């Protein structure tokens, strides 16, 4: 029942085109622009980010893949999507703030965003498609709700989400729901609350057929197995993704909810990180491009090793006077100047690809 089994995983034209765009000219020794265009063909995920994402790239990410396959692709390839566009998204920080708000319609937009994204992916039946719902969404509800606007978000996150996992119940797709990490919902005293937070979503959901499981480590840098705990994890025991899924796996299925995991590694490659603290999140610096994508994962209950945060991507301004600015993307730590969350960060790539593990 993997959906990760029988198929390649198709990299979308948009990551492709910022490296060949945004980033190839810029770099002009020889070895390292064919390492570049390598890392181009790494399949990650695509973001619905934003709403216009759902009538352009998603569509013609599918369209591209339907091509692809009618032409004979063998194995068949396979959509990897991000749902990332809840109102009052990214509750507990100010770098990924999005486009609507739920004081102002927030619920109607994003349940008609939800509705398209139905609407094309029912259209697109002979594309399979995996989908990763909510990046932070409801790790945030776990533990912030001391912030408020985490905490006036939460009934709003909660029925949303419902709403997403029984619309998107489409027997040619899997959804993985975000599960934040092991250095977040990881530590022992988190992870139980967490366990009953998830299973009840999926119960309230119906248990929809299309959820596979859970999706950690999205747009963090953790190891997925090491033998020494880095030093900036101590002192949680779950020191790593293995570690977590292992403890959180049976805690889960004790409730009702046989959760298989897909975990990034997209920004893992390099152990320890550069990290001073686990709770930086920003832009670290001392990370490298990680293990690439595959379903040859060496462990039960883990359907793939992924690329869901698209290396060079940035987490997030270090731009103090803005907005967007969260102080995580100021700190030593984190690589500056950096831009918009979502932009192209040259640097932060250049910084992947010399720390990329396996090579390119
Ligand atoms: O309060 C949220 C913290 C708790 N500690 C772990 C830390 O990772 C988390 O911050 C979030 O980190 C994720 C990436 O793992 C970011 O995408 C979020 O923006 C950030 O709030
Ligand atoms: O992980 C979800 C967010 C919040 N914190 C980490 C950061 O990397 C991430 O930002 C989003 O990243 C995606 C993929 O690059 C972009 O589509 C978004 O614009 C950006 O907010
Ligand atoms: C979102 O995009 C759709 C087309 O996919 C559009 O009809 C709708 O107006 C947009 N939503 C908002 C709130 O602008
Ligand atoms: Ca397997
Ligand atoms: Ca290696």
């Amino acid at each position: 029942g993997n959906p990760f089994e029988g198929v390649q995983l198709w990299a979308n034209n948009y990551y492709r085109s910022e490296v060949h765009t945004l980033a190839i000219p810029q770099i002009t020794d020889p070895a390292l622009r064919a390492a570049a265009s390598a890392v181009a063909e790494v399949p990650s995920f695509q973001w619905l980010d934003r709403n216009v994402t759902v009538d352009t790239l998603l569509v013609q990410t599918l369209s591209e893949i339907r091509e692809a396959n009618q032409a004979g692709a063998n194995p068949q390839y396979a959509a990897q999507i991000v749902v990332y566009d809840l109102p009052d998204r990214d509750c507990a920080a100010a770098a990924s703030n999005g486009e609507w708000a739920i004081a102002n319609n927030g619920v109607n937009n994003y349940k008609a965003y939800i509705n398209r994204i139905r609407e094309i992916l029912i259209s697109f039946s002979d594309v399979r498609t995996i989908l990763v719902i909510e990046p932070d969404s409801l790790a945030n509800m776990v533990t912030n709700m001391n912030v408020p606007k985490c905490s006036g978000a939460a009934s709003t996150y909660r029925e949303l989400t419902i709403y997403a996992l029984k619309q998107l119940d489409l027997p040619h797709v899997a959804m993985y729901m975000d599960a934040g990490h092991a250095g977040w919902l990881g530590w022992p005293a988190n992870i139980q609350p967490a366990a009953e937070l998830f299973a009840k979503i999926y119960e309230d959901a119906g248990k929809p057929r299309a959820v596979r499981g859970l999706a950690t480590n999205v747009a963090n840098y953790n190891a997925w197995s090491v033998s020494s705990p880095p030093p900036y994890t101590s002192p949680n025991p779950n020191y790593d993704e293995k570690h977590y899924i292992e403890a959180f796996r049976p805690l889960l299925e004790a409730r009702g909810f046989p959760a298989q995991f897909i975990v990034d590694q997209g920004r893992s490659g390099k152990q320890p990180t550069g990290q001073k603290e686990w709770g930086h999140w920003c832009n670290a610096i001392g990370t490298g491009f990680g293990m690439r994508p595959t379903a040859n994962t060496g462990h039960q209950y883990v359907d793939a090793f992924v690329w869901v945060k698209p290396g060079g991507e940035c987490d997030g301004t270090s731009d103090t006077t803005a907005a967007r600015y969260a102080y995580h993307c100021g700190l030593e730590d984190a690589l500056k100047p950096a831009p918009e969350a979502g932009q192209w960060f040259n640097e932060y790539f250049i910084q992947l690809l010399r720390n990329a593990n396996p090579p390119f």
